[PDB]
């Protein structure tokens, strides 16, 4: 799961 550290 990765969002914030995606973006």
């Amino acid at each position: 799961v990765c969002s914030e550290l995606c973006w």
